[PDB]
């Protein structure tokens, strides 16, 4: 709903309406991904939210395959752009679709794919197991990053959605997580350790490695089958 | 000189003055140096210009030692408090001082470190032979990020150094890279390929691995004569 705005998605993904404590974050899912495709022999890499293609240089660096899944046309175009010029178009795709389509209806990124849910994906959604049911379904491994319920990410997050100007943003503080929410339809929540990995075992994902820093956790799964 | 300014470092390194194009040299220079670390069996990483420990997440996630080298006390101070909160005041440390003084004149971290040079750090040398030849005593590797001399790295840097607000910035191209300056005693060059590579050949650096995108180029190099076992 909110990302399907004309300006929803660059506000929010935009480097300049980042804190500097969001780095953290980005760089341990990064690292988390890198390895997960490595170690599972993952010849392909789909991220789902990529924007201008977050993880490209993930899927580069492996010699692996790339797509790209987000709604943002204009990201959209800066990745098609990105692929030319470092000469990934044979390896490399993007598609304008919501990532709930892809992963139900959509076709298969290479022999096996892991599928990255990046920057606090799985947080936008108010029933996230419909998408990691999909990625259950899907028989895919997959990497998880979402933010942390301690009193450092919430000041972060607080700080980040106000540079990005989310029109009536108010905090909702729970135990299982803090959930900011705004007037243009605009949803995010944070998660603990335990109701993550709850989560997660509720769809039938089965963790294999769980990192958590101060503002962060991050987690590779593996689908029961 | 420059980041001995108050806010030099904070400028030149806070999130919100980056474009978009600079994510990719960052993700690149951080993959490279997690898999480095690891193939070498690097057991302490230093971050020479780490602010506020913008690689302490590598030497997390291979349970690694971590010493952050920086001028900026404030940058420091964000992250000793994360070191703490992280709970890593045993494996990670920090120090305010010069880089050369401390690769000069400073302990050693651990039996086998690896010394990161990050986000093009070597271009802010105007006799960056000083910086590399301290390298060989106090290291067994190295990697050093540096932005490449491309019509687009010099559009990202133009648009980057303009959003930190360096006070009379000014373009002056050559052969080898693209040299910015400021009237605050700011410098900045970008390197080609080939004056990279023959620049660690000079200091005795043998590249192993060598990654270029459309920005950036980053290097894992090895001193001659550095010891190579486990
Ligand atoms: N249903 C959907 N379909 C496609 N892209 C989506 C999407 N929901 C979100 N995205 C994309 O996901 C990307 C990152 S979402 C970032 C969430 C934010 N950091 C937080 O804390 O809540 C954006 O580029 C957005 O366009
Ligand atoms: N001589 C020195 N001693 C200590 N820290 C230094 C230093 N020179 C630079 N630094 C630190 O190195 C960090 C990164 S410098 C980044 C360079 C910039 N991206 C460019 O393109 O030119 C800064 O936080 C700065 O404080």
């Amino acid at each position: 709903a909110f990302y399907e705005l004309e300006f929803g998605p660059r506000t929010i993904m935009t480097l300049a309406n980042f804190p500097d404590d969001v780095l953290p974050l980005l760089q341990m899912e990064s690292l988390m991904t890198f390895e997960a495709m490595a170690y599972l022999r993952c010849d392909a890499l789909v991220e789902l939210g990529c924007y201008d293609g977050r993880a490209l240089e993930i899927a580069r660096l492996l010699n692996a395959r790339y797509l790209g899944v987000d709604l943002d046309q204009r990201a959209i175009e800066t990745l098609r752009t990105r692929i030319e010029r470092e000469g990934m178009s044979d390896r490399a795709d993007t598609v304008v679709d919501d990532i709930l389509n892809h992963t139900r209806r959509g076709a298969s990124v290479g022999s096996r794919a892991l599928y990255l849910l990046p920057f606090n994906l799985l947080g936008n959604f108010r029933e996230p197991k419909r998408l990691l049911d999909s990625l259950a379904e899907r028989s895919v491994a997959a990497v998880v990053s979402v933010f942390g319920d301690s009193a450092e990410a919430t000041r972060v997050r607080q700080s980040y959605y106000r540079r990005c100007g989310v029109q009536g943003l108010e905090l909702h503080t729970r135990d299982d997580g803090t959930v900011f929410t705004g007037s243009d339809g605009f949803y995010s929540r944070s998660y603990s350790r335990a109701c993550l990995h709850a989560l997660l075992a509720e769809c039938g994902l089965t963790v294999v490695r769980s990192a958590s820093n101060l503002f962060a956790h991050c987690v590779t799964v593996l689908p029961e089958g």
